[PDB]
């Protein structure tokens, strides 16, 4: 059965994967997505190198596929990531001029926003804008613009597409005890304050054995810095205990403003840290003990 439908039965909004147009037409990828999950996510075919590789001249081919498809078969739409440090052409990182690069990024924004007004549930607009101690990550856009490229982003973005639920999303937000946990609280809390509008936090939850335990306590310490919404993005887990995909799934049930959970991907072999078996498919796309054990852990 499909953990989409019955975390949708539990009254939440998805269970989602990242995808992309390599992947929905290889494999047993589309075939599963549409019986299983609920969302879906451009696994890179949205990020900055991918639609803008130079200045002003954007490639939206790889995206217009996975939003045509995901609309074609009744999924919702999240995308991103807008500004970050990763994916960043070099056109981007060699600008200086703080006045240069607010525009930048805001054409940067609105251009991508604007293609697909209306159609994307969730933008993922800033990402991993934190060190690991909580302090600010000192990417390009800190270094030039300052800290108020945080605040521009979300409001270029609002401006862009009113019906939006905008996030903010980092990794390593997995224990409450974590400085960087309890930094990006803070920070949100303070921008919400200067009514920026930060609608989400999405935990990048790239986990290792044994982590799952912890996300009870961070979820909900993430959901106290008052956002509309929260979201799991990214999850994937080495070992694929059912024990840790149960306690992430039940953190997002315990938490009221946990809207959904993305999945990094669909099968094994596909990760990127494939050796570590981290996903809820295997290499034959069959279901793994935690696809059963969510199922089981969901069924009412
Ligand atoms: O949850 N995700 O798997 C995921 C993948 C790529 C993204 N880019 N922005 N947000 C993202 C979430």
């Amino acid at each position: 059965q499909s953990i989409d439908q019955l975390i949708k039965a539990r009254g939440k909004v998805y269970f989602g994967v990242a995808t992309d147009q390599n992947r929905l037409t290889t494999g047993k990828n589309a075939a599963i997505i549409k019986a299983d999950f609920g969302m879906v996510w451009p696994e890179n075919s949205m990020m900055w190198d991918a639609t803008e590789p130079s200045q002003g001249n954007f490639n939206f081919a790889g995206a217009d596929y996975l939003v045509n498809w995901a609309q074609q078969n009744g999924k919702l739409i999240g995308a991103g990531c807008l500004v970050w440090h990763n994916f960043l052409p070099s056109w981007v990182s060699s600008i200086t001029d703080k006045n240069t690069l607010i525009n930048v990024m805001k054409n940067h924004i609105t251009t991508l926003m604007t293609r697909y007004k209306g159609k994307i549930r969730t933008w993922d607009v800033v990402g991993e804008a934190f060190n690991e101690d909580g302090s600010l990550r000192q990417n390009v856009f800190l270094n030039v613009i300052g800290e108020d490229y945080i605040p521009i982003a979300f409001q270029t973005a609002r401006a862009a597409d009113p019906n939006a639920k905008l996030y903010i999303m980092d990794y390593n937000l997995d224990s409450a005890s974590y400085p960087k946990t309890q930094a990006i609280v803070n920070r949100v809390k303070q921008w919400r304050a200067a009514g920026v509008p930060i609608d989400g936090i999405g935990s990048q939850m790239h986990l290792s054995a044994g982590q799952g335990a912890g996300v009870l306590q961070a979820l909900p310490l993430l959901a106290s810095a008052g956002t509309p919404e929260v979201s799991i993005l990214m999850l994937d887990v080495a070992g694929a205990s059912p024990t840790d995909y149960v306690n992430v799934v039940n953190a997002c049930l315990n938490v009221q403003s946990c809207v959904g959970i993305t999945v990094m991907g669909v099968a094994d072999p596909d990760s990127a840290f494939a050796s570590s078996t981290p996903l809820l498919f295997d290499g034959n796309f069959n279901p793994k003990p935690a696809y059963n054990a969510i199922v089981q852990d969901l069924q009412q």
